[PDB]
C-alpha cells in the first residue's frame, strides 16, 4: 500500500543527465518516488550502457521499495530516433506510408521494440498517429505515415502492435491529433479550428482503432480544439477532451501521458506546476517533465498540494496509479535477464538491416520527371548533401555516415560528395554553383527546402543552368517541391536513413524501379 507521496510519484515520468544513474535520478527516485524516466540523446552512448543504466535505474528503486519503473524515449524511426549507435536505423513513419504496406510498419515496430526491450526500455513515445493533411505543418511531417486516416489507422495500429509484441508499450500521439496545425506546439499554442465532424472523420479516426485493438498509452497534444473545448485549454489541460472525448466518448480507460510540459504550449501560458495538477484534473495519468531538476520538482510539489488543499480527490489519484501500476505488471517490469551486452556490442543483424533496406527500397517516390533520369555511370556525379548544424528535438544534428554519395560510391560510381548546410552559407552555395560548372550530373539531397529558402534558391538556381542535368532528391519533407517549380526531376526518400539512401541510389542508377506513392498531399485537404 503506497503513501500519499508515493501515489504522487507515480504520477510524474522525469528525464535526468547521464550515462550512469545521476545523483538527480536517485533521489527523483528514492525521494520523490517517480513513476518514470524518459531518456534522450544524453543518456544514450552505446547499447552495452543504456542496458546497464536501465538495470540500475530500477536497481536504485527495487532496493529503495519503490514500485518499477517505466522507462520510455521518443524512438519514432527515421527522423525522430535517440540512439542510432549499435542498433538497427529503421524507416520512419512517412517513409513507412509511401510504401503503403501494414506489415513493414509491423516489423519496423517489433525491430525497435525488441532493441528498446533489450535495453531495458519498456515504454517507446510511439507510434505519431497524427495525419499530416497540411503540408505547412512544422512539427509533424515526415513523423506522419501521411494525409489520410485509413493510411495512418491501417499502419499505426500494426505499429502499436509490433511494440507491444515485442514488451515495449505503444503511446499513441499527440491526441486528438496534430497534423493539421500550421503551428508547432513547442513554441506556441496552435489552434485546430475545424467542426466536429471533421475531427470524427479525420483527426480521431486513427486513434479509435488503436483503442480498439488496445493500446497501453495515449498522449495528448498542447494544441486548442474549440470545436470540443470552449475554453483557451489546450487538450493536455482539457477535461473536455481528456474526460469527455478520450474516456468517455472513446472509452479508453488507460494510461494518458501529458505532452512535455516544459514546451512553450504550456510553460509560457499556464506554468509546469499549476500545468500538471491542470493536467490531472483533466484526465491526465502521466505527467510528462523531461529535462529540467527545477521543473520536475514544480510539479511534483505542485500536485502533491493540490491533493492537500482538497482540489485533487483521493479516489481520483488512485485511478490513475492504478491504471500505471496495471500497465507496470503488464509489461513484466520488474522482469531481469542475464547480462548480454559487453561495451562494443551491436544490436545489429544482417537479416534485420536487410529487411528495412527491403522496406526503403519500397518506399522511393517519384513526383516529377520530363524522362529518363537514371544517372550516366560514365560521367562523374556531384551530390550535394545537407546536414543539421543547429538543432532541435524534432530536427537533431544527427550525422549520418550513409550517405547518398556512400551508396553510388559503394556502386562504382565517380562522386563529389559536397556536404552543406541546411541554411548554407554564402560560401557553400557560390562552392555548388562553381562545382556545376565542372560536374553536369548534379544530385541535390534537398532536406526540408520549403522551410530553407537559401537551400531552395540554390536548388533553384541550379535548375535554370542549360549546362547542369540535375535531378532533386528530398531526405525530409516531399513538401520541398512546392517551392521548386524550375526542378524537373524531384524523388521523395522521406528521411536520410541509411536504407532510405541506399534505396534513392538503386533507383538513381537504374537497379531497382520507383514503387513508392506519395502519402500525403501537397496542398492542405479540409
Ligand atoms: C509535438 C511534439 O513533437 N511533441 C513532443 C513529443 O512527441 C515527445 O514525445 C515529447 C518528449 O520528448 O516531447 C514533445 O516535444
Amino acid at each position: 500500500a503506497l503513501t500519499l507521496k508515493q501515489k504522487v510519484g507515480q504520477l510524474v515520468m522525469a528525464g535526468f543527465n547521464g550515462l550512469e544513474a545521476s545523483d538527480d535520478a536517485r533521489k527523483l527516485i528514492t525521494e520523490d518516488h517517480v513513476g518514470g524516466i524518459i531518456y534522450f540523446r544524453r543518456n544514450l552512448a552505446e547499447p552495452a550502457q543504456v542496458a546497464k543504466l536501465s538495470a540500475e535505474l530500477q536497481q536504485i528503486a527495487a532496493e529503495s521499495d519503490n514500485v518499477p519503473l517505466l522507462i520510455s524515449i521518443d524512438q519514432e524511426g527515421g527522423m525522430v530516433t535517440r540512439l542510432e549507435n549499435g542498433v538497427t536505423v529503421v524507416p520512419g513513419n512517412m517513409a513507412l506510408g509511401a510504401a503503403g504496406d501494414a506489415e513493414l510498419a509491423y516489423e519496423a515496430a517489433h525491430i525497435i521494440g525488441s532493441e528498446l526491450r533489450a535495453l531495458g526500455i519498456n515504454m517507446n513515445f510511439a507510434p505519431s498517429l497524427d495525419i499530416n493533411n497540411n503540408p505547412g505543418n512544422p512539427v509533424i511531417g515526415v513523423r506522419s505515415y501521411g494525409g489520410t486516416a485509413e493510411l495512418v489507422a491501417r499502419l499505426g495500429t500494426e505499429a502499436v502492435r509490433g511494440f507491444q509484441d515485442a514488451g515495449v508499450a505503444a503511446t499513441v500521439k499527440h491526441f486528438p491529433g496534430h497534423g493539421d496545425t500550421g503551428e508547432d506546439s513547442h513554441h506556441a499554442l496552435p489552434t485546430v479550428p475545424h467542426a466536429r465532424e471533421r475531427l470524427d472523420r479525420l483527426e480521431l479516426a486513427p486513434f479509435r482503432e488503436a483503442i480498439a485493438r488496445g493500446v497501453d498509452a495515449v498522449m495528448t497534444a498542447h494544441v486548442l480544439f474549440p470545436a470540443v473545448e470552449p475554453e483557451k485549454l489546450p487538450a493536455t489541460l482539457s477535461s473536455n477532451v481528456i474526460e469527455g472525448l478520450l474516456r468517455g466518448e472513446l472509452g479508453y480507460d488507460g494510461v494518458v501521458v501529458t505532452d512535455c510540459l516544459e514546451m512553450n504550449a504550456i510553460s509560457k501560458f499556464y506554468g509546469v506546476g499549476e500545468g500538471a495538477v491542470q493536467a490531472v484534473e483533466a484526465g491526465a495519468d502521466l505527467i510528462l517533465v523531461s529535462h529540467r531538476y527545477e521543473r520536475q520538482k514544480a510539479a511534483l510539489d505542485a500536485l502533491l498540494a493540490a491533493v492537500e488543499s482538497g482540489r485533487i480527490s483521493e479516489e481520483r489519484i488512485d485511478r490513475s496509479v492504478g491504471r500505471l501500476l496495471a500497465l507496470k505488471q503488464r509489461r513484466a517490469v520488474d522482469a531481469g535477464a542475464a547480462v548480454t551486452l559487453s561495451s562494443g556490442d551491436t544490436l545489429v543483424t544482417d537479416e534485420k538491416t536487410e529487411l528495412v533496406e527491403r522496406i526503403s527500397e519500397k518506399s522511393i517516390t517519384l513526383l516529377r520527371s520530363e524522362g529518363e533520369f537514371t544517372l550516366d555511370k560514365t560521367k562523374p556525379v556531384l551530390v550535394v548533401w545537407p546536414e543539421v548544424r543547429v538543432g532541435s528535438e524534432v530536427d537533431e544534428v544527427l550525422p549520418r555516415k550513409e550517405t547518398l554519395g556512400y551508396w553510388l560510391k559503394s556502386a562504382g560510381y565517380d562522386v563529389n560528395e559536397q556536404t552543406i548546410g541546411v541554411q548554407p552559407t554564402e560560401e557553400e552555395v557560390a562552392h555548388i554553383q562553381e562545382l556545376s560548372g565542372q560536374i553536369s550530373q548534379v544530385v541535390v539531397v534537398s532536406y526540408n527546402a520549403i522551410f530553407s529558402p537559401d537551400q531552395a534558391a540554390l536548388i533553384e538556381a541550379l535548375a535554370a543552368k542549360p549546362d547542369v542535368q540535375l535531378i532533386v532528391a528530398s531526405a525530409r519533407n516531399p513538401f520541398d517541391i512546392n517551392a521548386l517549380p524550375t526542378v524537373k526531376t524531384f524523388f521523395a526518400a522521406y528521411e536520410n536513413t541509411p536504407s532510405a539512401m541506399r534505396a534513392l541510389a538503386l533507383v538513381l542508377t537504374g537497379q531497382i524501379a520507383v514503387q513508392g506513392t506519395l502519402p500525403a498531399p501537397l496542398t492542405v485537404t479540409v
